[PDB]
């Protein structure tokens, strides 16, 4: 349960990291973004809080918060502040925001993003209804895909895994 650091100002974690008070402080965060609809956070001093009430399901449009949270997370690194971004797990929910926040931020393509991201965080798996609003999202900032959903036993998966 620590934070697996992105970029030089953001960070991804699950739920139990996120109320760990020495390890936000430790680490210097000075935001957190929960991005769940159920982890109740431990509000501590000098520390900024918000919430994106999002399941972990391919129905919820987490794609209507990856532009305002992309840009928040820029504007708190411009403030010279460190912004930590959890879900439950730090799997799904909080990696897809991360990864639209780099290729807004960071120029990267989705594929790009996501090799950066998994090197960090090797659990991040976003559900595949977030892969497709991902790759929507991608399409829109640069009118080109790298990932794109294929066909499996399992269902509908970003060619990155097979």
């Amino acid at each position: 349960s620590g934070l697996s650091q992105i970029t030089k100002s953001l960070y991804i974690s699950n739920g139990v990291a996120a109320n760990n008070k020495l390890m936000l402080s430790s680490n210097q965060i000075t935001m957190v973004i929960n991005v769940s609809v159920e982890v109740v956070n431990t509000l501590y001093e000098d520390i900024q809080y918000m919430q994106v009430p999002v399941a972990d399901s391919p129905n919820s449009r987490l794609c209507d918060f990856f532009d305002p949270i992309a840009d928040h997370i820029h504007s708190v690194e411009m403030k010279q502040g460190r912004t930590l971004l959890h879900c439950a797990a730090g799997v799904s929910r909080s990696a897809a925001l991360c990864l639209a926040y780099l290729m807004k931020y960071h120029a990267m393509s989705l594929l790009d993003a996501h090799t950066w991201t998994k090197s960090c965080r090797p659990i991040i798996r976003p559900n595949s209804g977030f892969w497709e609003q991902l790759i929507h999202y991608e399409f829109q900032l640069f009118g080109k895909n790298t990932v794109h959903m294929v066909s499996s036993p399992v269902g509908m998966i970003p060619d990155i895994y097979e």
